[PDB]
């Protein structure tokens, strides 16, 4: 039977789902750690014990425990990213898509969903590996991990709650595809990680962490890099953040132990509801309980890391979308909303300015300030909405992307770069948000070849091409099919800093990304920072 | 006689001079001070004693003593601002151009040359004022006064060396204009002062001091503004650079009168052959001995003068030049020479950089480089070139001259702004260096009405509209024509902020001169340094 493997940790029953005219196989739901429950909240993942009989992976598994985006409610813009199953802390699995007929060696793709570590789901209908593995004939596999405290709280120092213990899951799904993919038809020396977000963070986490990088091949990153501003805080900041989460619970704060203790006696809605609460600053694009520079998994800083070449080196593919800013503006920021075009004062832009560099001291405010002011129009609605944009898209997710694509490519083995620049024509959010964070995933994954989902003719195009780029890039190392008539994606290198576009159009070759704002973002604010 | 004036000072006969295809009268140095001579060297003028008989006022007078350009010799760019007459500590005189026949009370324009504070004749071809008095129908006026450190050595406390002595030698020459002009034809109600760089910079001088404020009407400067970095040191500053030197001349330096008694002893050259070495930094556009912020002849700072409003209210007009910082860059910095387009390399941009800003610490450096830096393209030696003559005209001239309109048009009655962009024809200087520092002076003056200096017929007319509009403005206090149907030079004023360019092709209105740049070098900067 197709539908039937056995794995070192037990046979499992999959499923045939249907996709695109034809079928394939799915096995949903697999556990590879133990539930991290009770006495084990908080604590590193333990290996999933084996199991007799047949393991029935039919369905999708339950979800992480998580804050649940209710700020719109019924809207499918929003609601597409919450959670689509029951919560649990019982929540460790893994979903395989494999080709029918079952592959014997095939090239493997493992999906690290985002969610600024406090959420996020492998069961999303736009994380649906079904299109991408029917149509570019590999294994395609999605992880889970635990977010938010029940993944992040760290108290450096216990052995109870260490901090890393989601990005630990991370790892303990890939050392089980190492161990078991072979049985599903896939090549266990060919396992691609890719990731959105903080999936993209997470993948560098892994390409930067001695622990992570032998079990994994090459590594893509959308949207996302381990040195992003929000991605990591220092041991005594999540110790801070602990202490503060306990205070809001009225725990006893005399000993870890005693903090631990309560903690665990909570209900997980009990820790969500006052998760926010921990933040130092007045913030937007800052989350609450989030990896921790430990000496462990990090074994020094990210900065000397990168600098050193204290990473795996081989071959990655990477890249950012046009409007990085916008959502967590429309969220977060005044004078942007969802229902109008969001014009933005001057005052509103100043407001604004303080809320995105919440680390800034009032002369790094003034900088940024000055970089991103057109003095000539300074009360244009319009130029002050697209400034803010830029200023959180280039701050949290463009600028740091460059800085980590220099550093890896002076040691790497073959860096690709893009620039997703795309308006999807069936966008359900407003206009001025353009083109925004998250929304090339439902390309990766083939979306756009589904009738009923009403994308364009050149979309589904643009799909089928992304797709191509991201499956041969997992193959070979190269996103360039060998001796084809298309028109090659360069190789980044340090001289020349090309990359392409990607949208509907011919593809473009561009060099040095918002070069001139990233050495304000790489080199001069941080420089002014440390002296003032 | 037509050539004959009585004054308060004695007679003084002049002579007749022809001017294109016509004559007027020219009384050219005429005394208005005491000689400053001897135990005289460095203290206040003294008034001049009135004479029996007719003083010759037939040929120009000798020049103040000054360092000579040298860097040139025998080349017409440079040479032209030279002394060409005898150099002398008996050198305070004025000239007059008078109209024929002699006017009853007509518009007087006074003019004050530039030269650092270092240099500087009134005795220039540049200056001759036959060609604005005669075709405009105004009483033309040069007068003279110290420079150097005949007229600026500071040592604050002293009355024997008090500072400021040069400002005094040109408030001297307004006070005899102002008791004797009326002689000459002139109306003394209607003085207009005008003067380019340092000239310019003197100008807005006698508008914040409450001793000069009464001695004149209205006002122009030319490429300079009172609180240029160039233009004024404070006290310790002065008494530092005094003391330095006398240690240059190995004087007594155990008090003010003993250093004094040194420096009166040595001979002219003396001075001006160490004059250079007492700079604090190794620097361009800054000179040595220049006004200081005594509390007498400004009783406070520039800057709280001009935030209370404390100065003359009146009408000015004033602007700069395209390309105000070639002429120092050629001279001070290296990869610059006259012989060469002097493309910058990115390491002679970096020494420039740290010689045009010598009081900034290494982040200001930075936030320089990063502000006129094109990172896209930072190899360019043409870019790299431009982007020195921006930061050293901005710095220097253009952006303090913003912030002056700027505080000045909240308080006063009427503010003209322009920017001067031709390049004259026959510019013996090199291209790359454009639109030069002082070179609107010539069409101020009528030059290109010569027909043997070679000019156009497009130059010519450009230069009779900016006489024009220079003595309309000196008139009226408004340099447009009433019910003329030319285009109109708009009122500059804070909300509109409109200017027009100065070119031979049809006259264009902008707003907001150099705005950006000028919030960096006004605002942004001077936080910097304060607060590292
Ligand atoms: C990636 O690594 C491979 C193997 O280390 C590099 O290929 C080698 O390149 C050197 C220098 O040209 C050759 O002498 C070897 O013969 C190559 N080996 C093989 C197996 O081809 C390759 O250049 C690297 N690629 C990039 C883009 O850095
Ligand atoms: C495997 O599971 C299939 C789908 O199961 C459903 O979800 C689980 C969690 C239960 O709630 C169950 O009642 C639901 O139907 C079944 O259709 C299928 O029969 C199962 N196969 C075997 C061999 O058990
Ligand atoms: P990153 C901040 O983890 O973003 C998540 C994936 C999204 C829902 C797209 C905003
Ligand atoms: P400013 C620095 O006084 O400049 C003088 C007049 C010139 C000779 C034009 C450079
Ligand atoms: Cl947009
Ligand atoms: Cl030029």
């Amino acid at each position: 039977s197709e539908l039937l493997v056995n794995t070192k940790s037990g046979k499992v029953m999959g499923t045939r789902v249907p996709v695109l005219s034809s079928h394939i196989s799915a096995f949903l739901g697999i556990p590879f750690a133990e539930p991290p429950v009770g006495n084990m909240r908080f604590r590193r993942p333990e290996p999933k014990k084996p199991w007799s009989g047949v393991w029935n992976a039919s369905t999708y598994p339950n979800n992480c425990q998580q804050y649940v985006d209710e700020q719109f409610p019924g809207f499918s813009g929003s609601e597409m990213w919450n959670p689509n199953r029951e919560m649990s802390e019982d929540c460790l699995y893994l979903n395989i898509w494999v080709p029918s007929p079952r592959p014997k060696s095939t090239t493997v793709m493992v999906w690290i969903y985002g969610g600024g570590f406090y959420s996020g789901s492998s069961t999303l209908d736009v994380y649906n590996g079904k299109y991408l593995a029917y149509t570019e004939e590999v294994v395609l596999v999605s992880l889970s991990y635990r977010v938010g405290a029940f993944g992040f709280l760290a108290l450096h120092g216990s052995q109870e709650a260490p901090g890393n213990v989601g990005l630990l899951d991370q790892r303990m799904a890939l050392q089980w595809v190492h161990d078991n993919i072979q049985f599903f038809g896939g090549d266990p020396k060919t396992v691609t990680i890719f990731g959105e977000s903080a999936g993209g963070a997470s993948v560098g986490m892994h390409i930067l962490s001695p622990g992570s990088r032998d079990l994994f091949r090459r590594a893509i990153l959308q949207s996302g890099s381990p040195n992003c501003p929000w991605a990591s805080v220092s041991v005594a900041e999540g110790r801070r953040r602990a202490v503060e989460l306990g205070r809001n619970l009225n725990c006893n704060l005399n000993s870890d132990e005693e903090l631990i203790h309560c903690l665990r006696e909570k209900k997980p809605q009990e820790l969500i509801d006052v998760e926010w609460n921990v933040l130092p600053f007045d913030s937007i694009f800052r989350f609450s309980f989030v990896p921790v520079i430990d000496g462990e998994f990090f074994p020094t800083s990210l900065e000397s890391m990168l600098n050193s070449g204290n990473f795996k080196k081989t071959q990655i593919l990477l890249g950012v979308n046009k409007d990085e800013g916008s959502f967590f503006l429309l969220y977060g920021a005044p004078g942007f909303s969802k229902d109008s075009e969001s014009k933005i004062s001057r005052e509103d832009f100043m407001s604004g300015v303080k809320l995105s560099v919440p680390h800034a001291n009032d002369l790094g405010l003034d900088a940024v300030t000055l970089q991103y002011t057109d003095w000539m129009d300074d009360n244009n609605g319009i130029k002050n909405r697209d400034g803010l944009d830029d200023i959180v898209g280039d701050h949290n997710v463009i600028c740091p992307l460059m800085h980590f694509v220099n550093k890896y490519t002076k040691f790497g083995n073959g860096t690709y770069l893009y620039f997703f620049n795309h308006r999807a024509s069936n966008l359900v959010w407003p206009e001025w948000m353009g083109v925004i964070h998250g929304y090339e995933i439902e390309f990766v994954f083939g979306l756009p070849l589904v009738k009923e989902l009403n994308y364009t003719a050149e979309e589904e195009a643009l799909s089928r091409r992304i797709m191509h780029y991201w499956a041969t890039f997992a193959k070979t190392g190269n996103p360039n099919e060998p001796h084809s008539q298309e028109s090659k994606w360069p190789l980044f290198t340090t001289k020349e800093q090309k990359f392409i576009d990607l949208n509907t159009e011919p593809m473009k070759v561009h060099q040095r990304l918002r070069v001139q704002m990233c050495v304000f973002w790489n080199q001069f604010l941080p420089k002014l920072l440390n002296a003032t």
